[PDB]
């Protein structure tokens, strides 16, 4: 079934080395690290928040959410399950392992990946938009209505494609460090989601 | 494809371990050693991607050699690596791109002994580096520890269907799992040091 993904792709109040201005004055494909043959849904809603511009898209594709199902599967850390009383659910589970950031380059897509290069980019994944939406405590009612309002099979790769993704993430230098201060920065937390870093 | 050997110390005994589990001695080897075993990917059992061919006792510890056959599991791994930016990157010149002992070095880079020799991104014991290579002369260079009596020894020993019974997705599934794995470069690196490999020689990635 389909896997809401939502969360910051860009952060206002972070610097370092998409200013409100240029976003709020500029659907997406939803594609795999970038890959242009692995798009896996859409972007539904995407609002210029106070501190970011925040984006709910969903995993749609079959395909890809059958690979998934079939690698979760495999996996002690999906195995090990989550933060009771938090349902056990192995594709989302799986997806917030592996991709557990978002990378937008609104523009051209929207890219799930690792850990995403801007702060603040951490992704939660969910079964109900409604839900996704109240991990993020910067999200006000207002928030929460405007992307409300806005709320065959795309994917041309496959398992190995993924697979040789994976190893290219093994060796993203600080990623879980990276990880944790994302998760700190937005608000989400490892006990009331499904992030597993 | 074609096969691949790995080689490295499935234990070092001049490291100490917190963890009694992970002690072994080298009386306990020694012996076992005076009164093969199949290679498989993280101790999985039906992930077996070829057997123990050399396993000798020396000064710094148990050094062993494999080899990798499954022409199934070396299949899975060669489409994966053309869909890696690791290994697109390529190897330290002069050394020759090879996609799958690249792709393996990246994934495998520790061992684990456990009845079996298991390959797995990290090992617990240090000093548990992979070394892989297309020929196991290149691969027992690799490592300054050794001698060539040790190296004579090993030579002996390896001079003299497909097993695997898992897929890409079990090998995807896996992978999450390494991810999470707790200071595992950290681990390589030091495992890279305190063996004596070095990128510039060998297809290592950490």
């Amino acid at each position: 079934a389909p896997v809401y993904v939502g969360g910051f792709l860009a952060r206002y109040d972070q610097s370092p080395d998409l200013p409100r201005d240029v976003v709020e004055h500029w659907a997406l494909p939803l594609n795999i690290n970038h890959d242009d043959t692995a798009v896996v849904g859409h972007v539904a809603a995407m609002q210029s928040v106070r501190d970011g511009l925040f984006c709910l898209g969903c995993v749609t594709s079959p395909r890809f959410l059958e690979i998934v199902r079939r690698a979760s599967e495999k996996s002690e850390l999906v195995s090990r399950g989550p933060v009771s009383p938090l349902q056990p659910d192995k594709v989302v589970e799986f997806l917030s392992g592996s991709y557990a950031g978002l990378s937008l380059s609104p523009f051209k897509h929207v890219a799930l990946c690792s850990v995403g290069r801007r702060r603040g980019t951490l992704a939660v994944y969910g079964r109900d938009p409604e839900w996704v939406t109240q991990r993020f405590p910067d999200l006000t009612a207002a928030d929460r209505d405007g992307l409300r309002a806005q709320w065959g099979d795309p994917f041309r790769s496959d398992s190995y494609g993924l697979l040789g993704n994976s190893v290219d993430a093994l060796y993203i230098r600080e990623r879980l460090p990276k990880l944790r201060y994302d998760k700190q920065l937005v608000g989400v937390t490892e006990r009331e989601s499904y992030v597993k870093a």
